[PDB]
């Protein structure tokens, strides 16, 4: 046709609390255990996907996703799951829908660089505009990524003070769009939060992580009947 | 030695130009693969059968760039070559340390209860190969620490030395290769040479002797693949 297509779907989610509502939901999957992280293949509501559990943090994300589109090729990568809140009017529970992932713990700043951008890499990395129109149909602006988890006050204040437009963080976002960047892939975040900023978050965490993944989940289930 | 384990495949993996050029110019007529915004040059180095990678820089590139020579080349082992930043007392400008093991300065989860530097799901410190540590001997040892930060800020460094009082030098790859390495389960070794010291004009220090650092690292290299 001439319409934006994208025929096969890459998902991927860091824990098994991430991807299991997917999985139970893929019409008799393909099981790839590969490099440490796990790739399931086959139709999910319609559409061709390989969804992955990568595990947590940069590097896991980034083997996973590397992995997923050198053996896979799909057409996109979405990546589902929980995060930490900034913004001021954002809750537990919340879809958050990235416009861009950046590092907020990226530092090579004494060689020119800005905040958070990593060497021969860009500052930003733009989420496909098409995919964020279709997450809109079924808050928007920006995600950090970093290899901590974000609830103590002095690192919370540093990274509202480095990226004051920044409105939750996680831990492999930013690291997907980087290697969707290196292989030239389109790709979008979505999260749901399951702490916030300067509350209870490790607590909060352990109590919201299982349904804020199946709430992230449950919008990617609902972008794929309309791509 | 005739106890040791051999390695027939040896996959090489240094972050910038000034890192392999010297590397890849010793090599006989070598193919290149482009993919994934990496390089990678496969041929014969010193008598040995090699994969030669040129990653870019940080912990996403490099754990690409590790990914897809495991997963492409399937080598035997990998080694790691390159720049640092010196933090123990008597290293100097490009002086030579092997990492006994690798370990993260910038990853904290402690909140968990895992140690400092340690991720979830992964073990604290990532341990160079038993053999290959001991072939670089024979050509400092101990822990060389990870993070996506050019390390030179009095503040940065002082927490650093505090959560890592053992720690030799600081770079930007070694823990990230030794954890994709680790999820491959593949033997390998961190060796760097210091192109900066800790709170010494570090920016320019490393602009004008990443080459000497590049160099004395790769030679190192070179003389371990000799004994392969
Ligand atoms: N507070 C937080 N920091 C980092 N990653 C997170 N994922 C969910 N909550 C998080
Ligand atoms: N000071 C430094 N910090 C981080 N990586 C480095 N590589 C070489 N010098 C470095």
């Amino acid at each position: 046709a001439m319409d934006p297509e994208f025929m096969k779907v890459g998902i991927i989610g860091a824990m098994e609390q991430e991807v299991a509502l997917l999985r139970s939901q893929m019409s008799n999957p393909t099981t790839l255990q590969l490099g440490g992280c796990e790739f399931y293949q086959g139709t999910l509501a319609g559409k061709e996907v390989i969804l992955t559990r990568s595990g947590i943090g940069k590097v896991a994300a980034s083997v996973a996703t590397s992995l997923l589109l050198e053996k896979f090729a799909p057409d996109c990568v979405i990546n589902t799951g929980s995060a930490g809140g900034f913004a001021q009017d954002l809750h537990i529970g919340d879809v958050v829908i990235a416009s861009e992932m950046r590092f907020h713990d990226v530092d090579v700043t004494a060689f020119g660089y800005e905040m958070g951008q990593m060497a021969q890499q860009p500052a930003a990395f733009p989420c496909d505009e098409t995919l964020i129109a279709v997450a809109q149909d079924c808050k928007v602006g920006l995600i950090c990524t970093g290899d901590q988890f974000m609830c103590k006050p002095d690192a919370i204040a540093k990274a509202r003070a480095d990226f004051p437009q920044m409105l939750a963080v996680e831990m492999e976002g930013a690291a997907i769009g980087q290697v969707c960047h290196m292989f030239k892939v389109p790709y979008l975040v979505v999260r749901a939060m399951s702490d916030i900023a300067g509350k209870e978050q490790v607590e909060s965490f352990d109590a919201f992580i299982e349904v804020a993944g199946k709430h992230s989940a449950e919008v990617i289930i609902k972008m794929l009947g309309k791509l």
